[PDB]
């Protein structure tokens, strides 16, 4: 499928040119193409996901949300084979696992004869990998199939304090929240960000005012709060529209003007980008992009500026591979680029499910709190229709959307909630209307060993160098990650019991895809690759994109805070080039 | 193994029958026996574990420890199969499903013409079973593999508190006091308990000294202790011997002249015992044991006096059983024993391993207690024989023994520890030197409706009457087990992280087997079967024994002071048929 | 448990020395002491099982099948606990698994820092492994637990036919089969070899019957019989009683002649024989033998002649661990005995289970052959007792024990039975009177390659050199397997079809525990270890007992074959040392 948007035309050169269809990349589209700017994008994977718009018969817009459709509104457990679908896994370590009941008679792997397993990374230490660090491909990117949950990272206050979510854009305390603040609320107007879009669920409420009274009854009170979802509930209840992609690039489609200064090339790979020159330390600038079409030909497209939002780890993947202007764990040099793939950081994350209290079943049936009338209509209403139902929760009633909001004084991200990307097989024999989920997630100490390297001679399946990561935690890293699992086990057993099969643990490394600090940005030039702009050293055009610029050690999710970045960054480039 | 002793004689009736050899059985024929009675005592399961003696020339014993063999000394990670091998479920409820991947020309079940299988129980509800409660038989009852711990009983200060692990005795606190400091130290006399045996273990030192400075310094003090063992290390301290039936039946087998008063009938089935008459409410007298030899032929056995120490199941079948004189779903009136098998109680468990936190290792090498020259020193001697080794510890090295004694506030008994009854897969990849196992017992009050009965038509392996179980907790027994989930996991976080596959977790009900209540004895004469004797409530010559005779909802382990009430029983017996 | 017979001197020439109580050893010790010889016996395990045989007062006796309990009779599905309990894996190879969902804070293996596990092997390749090679300990050996099964080896109507299982005694065609005519007729009396024993069972008759009939009826016949048994079934036809050492060893308990010239040590370890000298090639003698008490101490023991009867692991070891007298994964050389450990040999496996066909219950309702009345007796009182009974066949009847003989056009050893070794999940959806067991085994070629070696830096529990496997079957050995894995289906489908998790596979290598070959017997002197008569090569009072004489390339069950070894090996020592 390929959008008749602007065709490309060599030799009459772009003003941005734009590498990934995420929502990072979509940000950039729409800001510049706003300031009549002139945008070519690329996109390596495919148009997968559409809703239509009247133009201002209809118009196709990509990058839509796949939970939209309705089959996923009624059937939300099926959901999860999308997200495994979505995704591929960046660095498989090589294994030689020997099968002792094999048929003798058949092929078999030797101790030194192991099998060559295609796409699998020889270079992997398993040890300091993100084995479940991975990434999506199509317009819209990981946004297609995202949780949709956009808070605001952390400030103390203590602009000085040993530790800040949220990084510095500027050396002045009233000027950094200034810009924040204006960068927040564009962010969650062009996103569609909201905290009331589930002030109507039984659950819900539920949860949310038990765990507060609960919670001012305590040694430490505890704040609980909606969890910031970029979604709004439609005219019937029981639909969600999660939001992606599609709004924001909505209008480079629906508004002929617009839709006259954009060109999207779906299916095309942004192979490396090609410079001036190749000189580490002094001034330099992109001269092209290697556009590879990969429908079953290869393009040089020019533009004033370049923007690389291909996600933290392919956007990386890029800049290392445009090194290679056009022993065998060797990686590719990034002298051009110093600080290309350190300072890395990824969230350990703790995760239960419990089922809740029966007491709490009592609650449902006769709450204590004001202004419920529609709860409790809610409630007797379910309850003519089933008599004998034990759960006295409506059948459709939304899933509780809880968080508690990162402070110093618990250093870590709470998601009190159901999350449609289950982690094992579907309880069956307990109601889902009584399961909720807990995902605790934690920060990482950025340092410079800490690193995402690229091999060599190692391709993954799209012909770009293979990913390697090593990463080791520190030891204040680890002593948080203990006290988080410690609050996750007492908060939830405040509500219910453990659900057999999704005890409290650990989940792999990587599996929250908040990867970031891959293209980091800020005010140490030394120690970043890029400014508070996102601009890369030494580079006039050229400018990255995603959670690979975030510089800090977070707790929270990373898209809402990765789109200030694109804001700001959209600024600087209509700035230059208008 | 038809055990060389005084063969059977039936023209010289005995002083003492007893059904059962268990521990607590078997405290009757020492007690007795030592007092001159003459006994007669029937095993229905067989000889299967020995050692052997000289005599006051090598007499074999049986109810040794199976773990006392060298094979389970140097491996005790194969032991759980004794225990699974020996285990015999009580009961197994009627399921029909379906299984669609039969070759549809193979025998099947259907929706109407379901399996009929052997031994399972068709009344059985599963929902208020106990589907982990089982059996041993053989010489020794459970107690030729059971893990050994020897705990006593809380009694609060005030001699009235709502709620109390220690039965009463008396009325008196005083007396009551004074009776239970005797018994508690002859039972461990006669069961060898001991502190001490694990007191030279790195990681027993490990876990007790660093989990009480944690708490010594914490809001609410928790006091650690060492578990109480009946066991003790030889002078190969690799080597632990622990105690069961062979070390209390021992007299009777290497004294000629307590050989003589002494008979044992192995596999023979206790089937009923004959009364005089069968109307309820009147004195009453036990005729006579009906008994059969079950190996290639009934036995009337007389005896002056009676003691039913068959377990606290199969105790209270071969009373129900008994009820018979020599709607499918009817069970066994019990008139002559209006309270019998109703009241009981289990014990509710959660469990969870963790693997010691790594900065531990460095307290191994390095320890923070002054004084502990033996630590360092064989720390120092491993670390030189195994300098490559990740953990300091040396591989030879006891496990943890150590325990929370039960408090009030606290209402639940734990235990951190390695259990040779493991509850799953094997750790494949983890050192067991670092791994240590928590286990919590809680509580349940004892209740009327809680019963446990027997099936007129359903007759187990042993043609006796089939239990069936009524068990539902209260609503404060299931607030106080979220608390002991909570308490559980608060506290092993402190050393150590989860095992994936051991987290937090409840076990299957009755696989603490400390089932009890099922032969009641106390003050209260109507609540009660036996009296504070355990002299069955109309019969003079009746005696019950075993985890059954205990009243009160108690959360520590029961054998200890199951014992207590033996020989309580045995003084009883002796000062009138002496 | 030290025995009551005859006392440990160590000033009196013994006449034979025996280490190895199991059935092997066991012979030995009853022909010899037949013979008026004073024995020592010790054995490196504890005496788990007795039986009681009243004396020419009831006498213990040592070697009793664990499985002859009342217990695994009236629930044989139990009895697998037992059996893994048992078994001690032999060689297993290390490995570094990375554990990705650790809490970061515990303890943990890494890529150049991995764990050092006590037992596991680093020598032994897992590809050329038998993983599942286990030995047993304790007295009677693997006898306490066997299957039974005691088939003759197949002998070629040629003389000079390329394969035999059964070895060449002779040159002398004639001569062979005499020998060993007398040989297994002595043979299945000590153990007592029964083809008759289910005789009355419906499904033993139903599935051999059925199987003949069908293969009458195909274009290759195929001829099944009842499978050769060591037991016997009691007076009482649900109970069976299963052979083992204890009626080897009889008598030497049960006569004061015997018994007073029958010394048995058991938790004794044989460590290793000291010899005369050391120079290969060489005539040479058995000086005395090393052995360690191993209870809470090092003994000296002297005889004339010798016994190695350890198993055909343990065996080979104790040899090899001699050769050491009073880079780090080289091996202890074996100068003195060339060919110890080498051209070993064991045997591939397939298994899987069925259900029986739904026709077949129609014929067990109306069977079709001739005096069969007894059949139909049972089915009738079973149907009048069980109406709603899909399954006609009754609730106690014997499984089947069923073989197809070797023969040289389908070389290999097939059992179509229930074996008390289940080998996963026992399935509780399905009636255990329609299933049906099929394991068939393969043979492998003795090739000199094919080796068992022993570590001189790493030992096992018991401080042995560590044993280690490099075993591979050759291009004819796989090509057999795969036609005997067809052939498994083929067959097994003509009565039922596969229970699900028991389809078709071949188990681990090694599971079979019919490892031979390693202390190899023939007229060859080259090419073997021992003779004919099992005298090693060179050394006048040391012979070699267990399936590790076995010279040849054998599929059956070898227990029959080398207690026939066992017999013409008592009787050389007897004709030298009378
Ligand atoms: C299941 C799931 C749930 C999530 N929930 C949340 C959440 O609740 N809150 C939150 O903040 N985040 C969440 N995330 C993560 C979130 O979606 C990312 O932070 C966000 O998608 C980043 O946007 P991006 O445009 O920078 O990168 P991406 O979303 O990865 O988009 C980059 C695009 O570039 C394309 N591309 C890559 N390489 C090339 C190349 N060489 N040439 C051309 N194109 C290329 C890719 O195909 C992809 O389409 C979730 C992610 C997943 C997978
Ligand atoms: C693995 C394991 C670990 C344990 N650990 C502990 C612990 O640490 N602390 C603790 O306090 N408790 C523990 N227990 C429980 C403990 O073993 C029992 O409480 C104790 O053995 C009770 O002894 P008893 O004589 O009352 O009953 P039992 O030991 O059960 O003895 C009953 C005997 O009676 C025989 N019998 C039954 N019916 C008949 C019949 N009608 N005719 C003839 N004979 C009959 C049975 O064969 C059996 O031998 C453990 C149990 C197990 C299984
Ligand atoms: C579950 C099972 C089922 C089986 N079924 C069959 C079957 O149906 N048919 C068949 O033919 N075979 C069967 N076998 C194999 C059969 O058990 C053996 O072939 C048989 O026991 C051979 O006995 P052995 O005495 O030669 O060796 P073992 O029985 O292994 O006995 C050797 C003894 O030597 C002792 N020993 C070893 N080292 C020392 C030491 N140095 N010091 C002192 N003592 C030592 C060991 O403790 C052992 O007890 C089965 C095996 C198992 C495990
Ligand atoms: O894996 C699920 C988690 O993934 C993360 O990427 C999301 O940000 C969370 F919201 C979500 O719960
Ligand atoms: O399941 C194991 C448990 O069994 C119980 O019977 C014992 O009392 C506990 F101590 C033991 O840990
Ligand atoms: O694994 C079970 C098998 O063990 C083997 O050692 C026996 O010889 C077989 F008979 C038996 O079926």
């Amino acid at each position: 499928m390929f959008l008749d948007t602007t065709p490309f035309r060599a030799d009459e050169p772009y003003d941005v040119f734009i590498a990934g269809s995420g929502p990072i990349g979509a940000t950039f589209a729409k800001l510049c193409v706003d300031a009549n700017l002139r945008v070519c994008m690329v996109e390596i994977g495919a148009a997968d996901s559409f809703t239509s718009k009247p133009m201002k018969g209809q118009v196709p817009i990509p990058g839509y949300h796949k939970k939209n459709e309705i089959e996923y509104q009624k059937d939300i457990d099926r959901f999860v084979n999308v997200i495994k679908g979505a995704l591929s896994t960046c660095s498989i370590p090589t294994s030689n696992n020997h099968i002792a009941t094999l048929d003798p008679s058949v092929v078999s792997n030797s101790l030194d004869k192991p099998f060559i397993s295609l796409g699998k990374n020889p270079a992997q230490n398993p040890f300091v990998n993100l084995g479940a660090e991975a990434v999506t491909r199509g317009v819209g990117g990981m946004s297609t199939a995202w949780t949709c949950a956009t808070p605001e990272f952390f400030a103390p206050a203590d602009f000085n304090a040993p530790h800040r979510e949220r990084p510095k854009l500027s050396t002045d305390a009233a000027e950094d929240a200034r810009i924040w603040k204006d960068l927040y609320a564009q962010a969650k107007e062009i996103i569609g960000t909201s905290t009331t879009e589930f002030d109507h669920s039984i659950r819900h409420n539920l949860v949310l005012r038990k765990y507060n009274d609960i919670f001012q009854k305590e040694n430490v009170i505890r704040e609980f709060s909606p969890l910031p979802l970029a979604c709004h509930r439609l005219t019937d209840p029981d639909y969600v529209e999660w939001h992606a992609t599609d709004r924001i690039l909505e209008e480079l489609f629906t508004d002929p003007v617009k839709r006259g200064r954009f060109t999207l090339l779906t299916n095309h790979r942004c192979t490396k980008l090609v410079f001036k020159h190749y000189r580490p330390g002094e001034e330099n600038e992109v001269d092209y992009a290697l556009v590879e079409d990969l429908l079953p030909s290869v393009k040089k497209i020019y533009a004033r500026s370049y923007v690389v939002a291909c996600g933290a780890v392919a956007t990386a993947q890029v800049l290392a591979n445009s090194h290679i202007p056009p022993e065998r764990d060797a990686t590719i040099p990034t002298p051009l680029m110093p600080m290309l793939g350190k300072y890395i950081t990824e969230q350990p994350m703790t995760f239960c499910q419990v089922v809740l209290d029966s007491s709490l079943m009592e609650v449902v049936r006769n709450p204590p709190w004001p202004g419920l009338d529609w709860w409790k209509e809610k409630v007797a209403r379910h309850v003519e229709a089933f008599p004998n139902d034990p759960i006295p929760i409506p059948f459709r009633d939304p899933e509780p959307q809880v968080t508690i909001k990162f402070t110093e004084e618990h250093p870590w991200h709470v998601q009190i909630h159901r999350d449609a990307f289950s982690y094992g097989a579907v309880a069956e024999n307990m109601d889902t209307r009584v399961i909720v989920d807990y995902r605790f997630f934690g920060y990482t100490e950025p340092q410079e060993a800490n690193e995402l390297v690229f091999q060599q001679h190692y391709r993954d399946a799209y012909d770009m160098p293979q990913p390697t990561f090593k990463f080791t935690m520190s030891q204040d890293d680890r002593a948080r990650a203990r006290r988080m699992m410690d609050d996750m086990c007492n908060i939830a057993l405040k509500i219910g019991g453990y659900l057999p099969g999704s005890e409290p643990q650990f989940m792999t490394p990587g599996l929250a895809l908040h990867l970031a600090g891959t293209t980091r940005c800020g005010l140490d030039t030394q120690k970043t690759v890029g400014n508070t702009h996102c601009k890369v050293h030494n580079f006039n055009n050229l400018y990255v994109g995603g959670n690979g610029v975030i510089e800090t050690g977070f707790a929270a999710n990373p898209t809402l805070t990765s789109i200030c970045y694109a804001i700001r960054a959209s600024n600087d480039i209509i700035a230059k080039f208008g």
